[PDB]
């Protein structure tokens, strides 16, 4: 029996996500068609013109695709499953210059070098300064009495995480943050005038300038470890470091921001959990926040050969779209998936992707950013209560909140 969905329903349809998360639709697929052909009419495939894709809705299937990188390619069509319908193919393939959209062995070499910048020591060295700024962010917001939680609480700390990871001087962080903000949301009317391409170019130019300067003055930021050759001569060229900085500016910003915003939306909806958090400050909360937020609704892969997955024949060349939003609520993996439980432990969510070659390198940095900001929110604005409904972001694969008016004082 076919799944009870509207005819022509596209799970990457930005017009859906601008209003709601299609939670019931995902649940219907999990029950009636866990791997389902998502057809797309001509010119309505968000940049891809192959007629549709396989909607992947079960956690285990998401994990199987993520593990079998040899079959399910990121490079072939990139991992973002939706752009503007009119995007030029070359503007998709230019994104192959970032680690996210590479296959082995190119990806293998790159992740090995980049790993130097995300060692636990490198991230943990940001703990104290981010905790400081986190406390300052919440106190300044709380003093304002009320405002947009997205902008006064959620936005800054992720941007400062990136800046501190790269050693960007404070005088440059403004433009870094603007470049980062200019690379997501171009399908939402509020961001119709942003130019992700131009900001990428400028960012590359800034990053390459930074690489040659950090070569003359070996600091202790990751930049020196990345452009310094190891015993086998492996390092990032100046342009390779340019693309890595582009990768960081886009990845390190809005996903964590929307985790924070939707973490708090969850807390306002689940007072018992908010109360529990304020007393125990459990760090397991960060993972339940990411599972609940699933800031990346979906990433895609392209099959390099015929492959049978859970009884369905994936054909060579076809796209499979991993709906993390569905997998993170898989009744077969989670006890009470639709209960918000900040003590959930273990929490094998795929908010950071399925385990495999492309698993989020910023996972523990994002977790630390979330734990720090929610401790600060708990310290400074514990009686926060919302004022109006969040404004959702029009995107086909990102789960975003543009705005959320909250009373920080509590009334
Ligand atoms: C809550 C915040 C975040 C979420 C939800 C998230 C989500 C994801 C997901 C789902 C993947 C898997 C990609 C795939 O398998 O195709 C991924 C990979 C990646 N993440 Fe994140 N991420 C977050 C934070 C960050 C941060 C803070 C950084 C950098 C500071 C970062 C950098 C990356 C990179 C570079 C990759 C690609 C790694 C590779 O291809 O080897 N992410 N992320
Ligand atoms: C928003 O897309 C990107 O994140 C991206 C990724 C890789 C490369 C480029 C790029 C390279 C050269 N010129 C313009 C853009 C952009
Ligand atoms: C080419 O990449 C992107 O345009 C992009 C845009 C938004 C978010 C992310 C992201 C965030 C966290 N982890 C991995 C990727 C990437």
């Amino acid at each position: 029996p076919s799944p009870n969905l509207p005819p022509g329903f596209d799970f990457t349809d930005p017009a859906i996500y601008a209003e709601r998360l299609p939670v019931a639709e995902f649940a219907e697929l999990r029950s009636a068609a866990p791997i389902w052909w998502n057809g797309q009419d001509p010119g309505k495939g968000g940049g891809f013109h192959d007629g549709g894709f396989w909607a992947i809705t079960k956690l285990n299937d998401v994990k199987e695709i993520s593990r079998h990188s040899d079959v399910f390619s990121s490079y072939e069509n990139g991992v973002i499953p939706r752009f503007k319908n009119d995007i030029a193919r070359e503007d998709i393939e230019v994104q192959r210059f970032v680690m996210l959209n590479m296959d082995a062995p190119h990806h293998t070499r790159l992740r090995k070098i980049i790993s130097r910048g995300f060692t636990p020591r490198a991230v943990g060295r940001l703990h104290d300064e981010l905790q400081e700024r986190a406390q300052k962010i919440a106190a300044e917001a709380a003093a304002a009495g009320s405002g947009d939680f997205v902008e006064q609480v959620s936005c800054e700390l992720p941007l400062q995480a990136i800046a501190g990871l790269l050693g960007v001087p404070q005088e440059d962080r403004g433009k870094l943050f603007h470049w980062s903000n200019e690379m997501t949301g171009n399908e939402d009317p509020e961001y119709a005038h942003i130019d992700p391409k131009a900001s990428s170019a400028e960012l590359i130019g800034y990053a390459m300038k930074m690489a040659e300067e950090k070569a003359k003055n070996p600091a202790d930021d990751i930049v020196t470890q990345l452009i310094q050759a190891d015993i086998d001569g492996e390092k990032l060229s100046d342009d390779e470091f340019g693309f890595f900085v582009v990768m960081l500016a886009v990845a390190g910003n809005e996903t964590t921001r929307n985790s924070i915003t939707q973490g708090m939306m969850a807390f306002a909806e689940h007072p018992d959990q908010w109360e529990l958090y304020k007393k125990v400050r459990p760090e397991t909360a960060a993972d339940e926040i990411v599972r609940w937020a699933t800031p990346v609704t979906a990433f895609q892969r392209t099959a390099l050969r015929d492959y049978e997955l859970s009884g369905v024949q994936i054909k060579k060349g076809q796209r499979v779209v991993m709906f993390y939003r569905s997998a993170n609520f898989d009744e077969e993996v989670f006890q009470d998936p639709f209960t918000f439980n900040i003590l959930r432990n273990p929490n094998p969510h795929v908010g950071f992707g399925g385990t495999g070659a492309h698993y989020c390198i910023g996972a523990n940095l994002a977790r630390m950013t979330i734990n720090l900001i929610f401790n600060a929110v708990a310290d400074h604005m514990p009686d926060l209560k919302p004022i109006s409904a969040p404004e959702r972001l029009r995107s086909g694969w990102l789960n975003g909140i543009k705005h959320w008016q909250v009373d920080y004082t509590g009334r």
